[PDB]
């Protein structure tokens, strides 16, 4: 059977200053599209998310954290990447969409277009730098089941994904958080902070969803074209409910759950579209060890998206 | 009024003589459009499937077992019946195909064009009917878990779909399945055959596989663009691979899985477009029981889809 194509794409915490640079300077379908944005974003932030993104005093080891740039610089990069795909007649069969992610999913899937997708997301990043406190999220590079054995080394916290048997995301206030890491060294333990401000996908931004849930009342939405598996509910989805775009940011993710829907009815090509590789890295574990030739990323802290484009080539789906 | 509309399509088995009279007689678009293609397929078969169906020496309880006619007919009868439905300005959000009506629901989402579809099912028809043997169809209406107790009493048989907790329907060589019968009622356990001659959903009718394959990559389909939920897979469906409408027949039923599917993403209003609301009865017995009014059913024996058409209208 032709082996589908999954485009993948990631949320809050991938993103990292330079993330596509090689792109925005040799492929002009890319350059193109990030500029084009770029004037809508610029409009509601105030300056260039691009001069942000490639600023020469900021290093990818600098945490991209500012949400009011970097959640319109994610949907950005993965949606431009999209477009130098699609130019090039690589097609997805489904879009999987992750946190933020969702959004350049339900883009590409037509749900809406780029244009008032970014908007969505440019609103959404202001009204929780306004009416949110700030916050963290921590990555444990170990075993969720410490969460049962263990409660009291996680209080103050809450889950919002397990990505796979050893890699587990909690979030909560700094302080809270920043406590939990001391207590996490003294166990052996180790973690890693995602380069965000807030504490996304917790109670702790419930302070944004009266507001944002009136902006998007004001919004119309297409029903998919393109079938969207989305992390939010582990499935694909066809039918959308109206407060979809702020569960994408509030609610878990049931990422494990939607790969097994994937890899349950077809032996699928996996594609990350988001900066990181983040989620084909995830993929990976959650496969046979032997199937990771099905599973690539493109924009990495390496700086090889051409060669990385070359690889995808590979995936191409035959005539016949 | 905002709860999901699922189009439901059942297989063979599901057929009898003098399906739908009524709208035949008197809706026009019900009427047009089984016309139309009982012209196609007259041009294959040589004669009339429309007259067979409505034979006047026919009753309902006479079994519609010829398979040159009864498979065109379940699905000439289920996409009349769409296009009544369409034309009323009722629309679905998911069809589901069940054996035989993976064709229709496959037609309805835009897979294939009706007369394409319809060409596939006659070719599946005449190339069974040439290649294999015949066989029967047996409904149990009894707990599966006889199945694991008393293996014994369905040997030379294969299990084809469980439907509920009180109803499964198992597929074998004639006699194999008259022999289950008669041991079936010293155990005072309850069964009925379907009205087939064919083991459907079987290895029985394996002998027609590459002939069928071979037609099949003679054609091409499309993405599906309304939703389909396969009891082939029990899921969504989105990629279909070559044999796709080959597994439609030959494959064991995963109904009660796509029913569940469908619940645990949102609460559905189901629409039984099938012969006898069959999957309407089923789908009654794997909801909850205040939830009987979500199940609607059109083409019953009752001859009552006038009625019933004004019924399922409260429904969008
Ligand atoms: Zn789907």
């Amino acid at each position: 059977m032709n082996e589908p194509l999954v485009f993948m794409f990631s949320g809050q915490g991938s993103q990292y200053y330079h993330m596509g640079k090689e792109l925005f300077k040799e492929n002009t379908v890319f350059r193109q599209s990030m500029l084009e944005m770029d004037a809508i974003a610029a409009r509601r932030i105030g300056t260039s998310i691009v001069e942000e993104i490639y600023h020469p005093g900021k290093r990818v080891s600098d945490p991209f954290d500012s949400i009011l740039f970097s959640h319109p610089a994610i949907f950005m990069i993965e949606y431009s990447l999209y477009k130098v795909l699609e130019d090039r007649g690589i097609y997805p069969d489904y879009v999987l969409g992750s946190s933020l992610g969702e959004f350049a999913a339900a883009a590409v899937s037509g749900v809406s277009d780029a244009e008032d997708m970014l908007d969505c997301i440019l609103e959404q990043a202001i009204i929780i730098q306004n009416s949110c406190d700030k916050g963290k999220m921590l990555a444990i590079l170990d075993k969720p089941q410490l969460l049962n054995d263990h409660p009291q080394l996680f209080g103050n916290s809450e889950l919002i994904s397990i990505n796979y048997d050893s890699h587990f995301v909690i979030s909560g206030e700094e302080d809270h958080i920043r406590k939990i890491m001391e207590d996490l060294k003294e166990k052996q333990i180790l973690c890693q902070l995602l380069p965000v401000s807030y504490a996304f996908h917790s109670s702790l931004i419930d302070p944004a969803e009266s507001a944002y849930a009136e902006f998007l009342r004001s919004k119309s939405f297409q029903k998919p074209s393109i079938p969207i598996v989305s992390s939010l509910t582990g499935s694909c989805l066809h039918v959308m409910d109206e407060n979809f775009f702020w569960n994408a940011v509030r609610k878990p993710m049931m990422f494990r759950e939607a790969i097994r829907y994937l890899e349950s009815q077809h032996t699928c090509k996996f594609i990350d579209l988001g900066p990181s590789g983040t989620l084909a890295a995830f993929v990976k574990q959650l496969i046979p060890g032997d199937s990771a030739d099905r599973c690539c990323s493109i924009i990495t802290p390496f700086h090889q998206e051409l060669k990385n484009l070359n690889t995808v080539e590979y995936f191409r789906t035959p005539e016949r």
